[PDB]
């Protein structure tokens, strides 16, 4: 998908307001500025530049008045994503890579984001449960049939929930952000890989 010495990065603002992200180099050279909102539900994706195969980029966040620093390692010919959440009163950021999963005929490709505190098991088919670990861990991608999926499985040491995680579409990979527990239940947003 990306070229050499060029990565592409999704946004995912799962803070409460807006965040402005300025993704800098190894000079003080912007090579991304965009101001995401609170669950902007684009798929959009911006292309980067980097100044060698693999760098390590500085994210200067801004949220309210706060202002966060953070590192991240990316690789060219790479997509990732910028999982950028709730951190006390302040907020972090976490860089995921994504696969590049061939369209595959009658399928499509799940893997899920658990910010909840405690492990989850997820129910997607016939097969083993699809684990996705506590405090920020990540999924593994999981090749699903096409169609609709409105109350899958998902279960704690101790409870278990639905999640509706609409239609997923042939030719599409998908990126679900279990987020809260509320009265309704299990709450999950949903991303597409670019």
């Amino acid at each position: 998908m990306a070229a050499s010495q060029e990565i592409f990065l999704q946004v995912l603002n799962l803070a409460d307001g807006d965040v402005k992200v300025t993704v800098l180099g190894s000079r003080n050279n912007s090579l991304l500025v965009e101001s995401v909102s609170s669950f902007q539900n684009t798929t959009h994706y911006s292309k980067l530049h980097l100044e060698a195969k693999s760098q390590d980029l500085h994210f200067h966040l801004k949220y309210n008045s706060l202002s966060v620093h953070n590192d991240h390692s990316v690789e060219e010919k790479n997509c990732y994503q910028l999982l950028i959440h709730q951190d006390g009163e302040s907020i972090s950021s976490m860089l995921v890579k994504d696969t590049g999963i061939k369209p595959a005929n009658g399928m499509a490709a799940i893997r899920f984001i658990n910010t909840l505190h405690k492990d989850l098991n997820i129910s997607l088919d016939t097969d083993a449960p699809l684990s996705v670990g506590k405090d920020y861990g990540v999924s593994a991608y999981r090749t699903v049939l096409r169609g609709k999926y409105p109350a899958v499985h998902c279960e704690t040491e101790d409870k278990v929930f639905s999640l509706d995680l609409g239609q997923l579409d042939f030719g599409t990979t998908y990126l679900f952000v279990i987020t809260n527990i509320t009265s309704q239940g299990l709450q999950a947003w949903k991303a597409e890989d670019i």
